[PDB]
């Protein structure tokens, strides 16, 4: 971080501030929810479009007090009208910009947007789950503005959910009712709310699409895997992630003690005692100490968060993940809804700033043993079999005698995204209804329009399409500008929100009404397919064999002697 980027992020927080009231109209409106009436307000986009905005709709009790670390509870209804013209606070988290803890425990809200409260027809409902490694993110319009999607005749709903330890503490003791995955349970409860209330905003509750990017894609997939949500929605879109990514699940039941100890707990390792301590701690303290929880061994083995989705140690009424994600795929109801999956063309560029701070990471590619799937690798990663498996990875990404920064980030594309996509596609094909899955490859590179995560990746002036680079063409953010209607950037916004709304409506992403898609023939992946085909989205829209396929089969060959684990 810079002093520089702490300062003008705050003045474009000042410009957000002013422009949010400027682009507001004095036209307010009331809507029906099964919990009572809510009061929204009409807003304008910098494209002179307009939409109704309902923010701060609670779908659960504020998870404070004795409700902390607990499954979400249905909220208390209200007579009169609830104010929904201003956003609530985000989940407690460390500001990636300022390094300071922000947000509140009082964060279980969703936001509803639509350009027409009274449409003539029941509209497709799109529900977005933000990423942020399960430790940051929000549904504020400074990061996730609905301004592009409201050009289309859909209803868009952005949800929040508990993050970090507050969302994902897990204790083994049945007595304590902290089994884990509270934040996933937040998502469940918000989905249920959406099914039972979207009609009152003009949305068709029989045509609901859930989508998310990163941890948000892992989350979307989890919502497709769990029994808790069966039939609640009808399409799913997984943007750069899924539930069987190695990073998307962790056994964290031992780390609550560690967190307590970091926070000053005195006493023995006892779940009851640890929980009581954690229950009284200041929220901002737990969240800031979270970054010290992972051990050296865990960081080496590529654990990406201390507290995240987990296999719950016992079942409860609200249990979301009763088994390993791979096992859940076997009977997943979401296996049988139309699905779109995709990745950017240089995902791993995202890890630039991490790489910059920890340059020695590039030496991991000397043997690549640390990137071998942990289920295949030995503990110390010194076994000859592990060296052999690492050599397969090395041959896939190391271009010279010595690995470089870019070899590292190319490998990261596969470890984190492409290889888990391939494993999911294949696992799902062995247990699916035969409903279609479509692949996209987002390959549109621009420096003229960006989003705040570009700063995170320290990609202020790099070349390639990094993880999260596509969000820019879906959502308004406080760094966005009005772009010329003729610009390559404006044309991509229309294409992206176009394909996403087309898929949401029909379960098929192709429309000849989309500019650049005339010669496109977008078929889904078949079980018999040996090479994946994808819509490559660049300045042109082109159906191509996935370029990453060779490297994908190379990773797959690590499982030659262990096919049962693939
Ligand atoms: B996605 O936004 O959920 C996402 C984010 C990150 O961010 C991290 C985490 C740890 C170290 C560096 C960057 C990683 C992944 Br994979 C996915």
């Amino acid at each position: 971080v810079s002093l520089m980027e702490k300062l003008k992020w705050k003045i474009k927080c000042i410009e957000n501030k002013f422009l949010n009231y400027r682009l507001t109209t004095n036209e307010t409106v009331v809507a029906e929810t099964e919990y009572g009436k809510v009061k929204g307000v009409k807003r304008l986009t910098v494209y002179d479009d307009s939409y109704y905005s309902f923010e701060g709709i609670p779908y659960a009790q504020p998870p404070v007090g004795e409700l902390r670390f607990k499954a979400p509870q249905r909220p208390t209804p209200w007579a009169g009208v609830r104010d929904c013209c201003n956003h609530k606070d985000k989940s407690v988290q460390v500001d990636f910009i300022t390094g300071k803890v922000c947000g509140s425990e009082d964060c279980l809200y969703l936001s509803v947007y639509t350009n027409n409260l009274n449409p003539e027809t029941k509209r497709p409902v799109l529900v977005y789950i933000h990423g942020g490694d399960f430790i940051i993110g929000e549904n504020h319009r400074d990061m996730y503005g609905p301004d592009y999607f409201i050009k289309k005749d859909v209803v868009l709903i952005n949800i929040q959910y508990r993050l970090g330890a507050l969302g994902f503490l897990s204790l083994n003791s049945e007595d304590l009712n902290v089994p884990g995955n509270a934040g996933l349970k937040d998502q469940v409860m918000a989905l249920r709310w959406i099914k039972n209330n979207c009609a009152n905003f003009g949305g068709n509750p029989d045509n609901i699409t859930v989508f998310g990017e990163s941890a948000g894609a892992a989350s979307t997939h989890y919502m497709m895997l769990t029994e808790q949500t069966r039939g609640l929605f009808h399409r799913g879109i997984l943007m750069s992630g899924n539930a069987i990514c190695p990073w998307a699940n962790t056994q964290c039941q031992h780390r609550a003690f560690t967190l307590a100890k970091l926070a000053g707990y005195k006493g023995e390792d006892n779940d009851k005692d640890v929980l009581e301590f954690l229950m009284k701690a200041k929220p901002q303290d737990l969240i800031k100490l979270e970054e010290k929880v992972l051990t050296l061994e865990e960081r080496t083995n590529k654990v990406m968060f201390p507290f995240g989705p987990t296999v719950e140690p016992y079942q409860t009424a609200d249990c979301v993940l009763p088994k390993h994600p791979r096992e859940m795929v076997k009977t997943a109801w979401g296996n049988s809804i139309p699905t779109m999956m995709g990745n950017t063309s240089y995902e791993g560029l995202f890890f630039t700033s991490i790489l910059k701070q920890m340059p020695l990471l590039v030496k991991e590619l000397e043997t690549c043993v640390n990137f071998v799937p942990s289920e295949l690798a030995d503990a110390e990663r010194t076994a000859p079999e592990t060296l052999e498996m690492g050599a397969k990875i090395k041959k896939a990404h190391v271009t010279g005698e010595t690995p470089t920064a870019d070899n590292f980030m190319d490998l990261c594309s596969h470890f984190y995204f492409w290889f888990p996509m391939h494993r999911l596609l294949q696992l799902r094909f062995n247990h699916t209804s035969g409903t279609p899955v479509y692949l996209y490859r987002f390959d549109f590179d621009s420096e003229d329009l960006i989003n705040p995560y570009r700063i995170m990746r320290s990609g202020r002036g790099v070349k390639g399409v990094s993880h999260t680079d596509e969000l820019t063409y879906f959502f308004w953010n406080q760094l966005a500008k009005r772009m010329p209607k003729e610009s390559r950037e404006y044309k991509t916004i229309e294409r992206m929100t176009g394909i996403w709304t087309q898929f949401a409506t029909t379960g098929n992403p192709y429309s000849n009404e989309i500019e650049g898609m005339e010669n496109v023939s977008w078929d889904p992946i078949e079980k018999s397919d040996e090479v994946y085909k994808c819509l490559n989205i660049s300045d042109e829209l082109k159906m191509i064999d996935v370029p990453e396929m060779g490297k994908i089969k190379q990773w797959e060959s690590m499982f030659e002697k262990h096919r049962d684990l693939f």
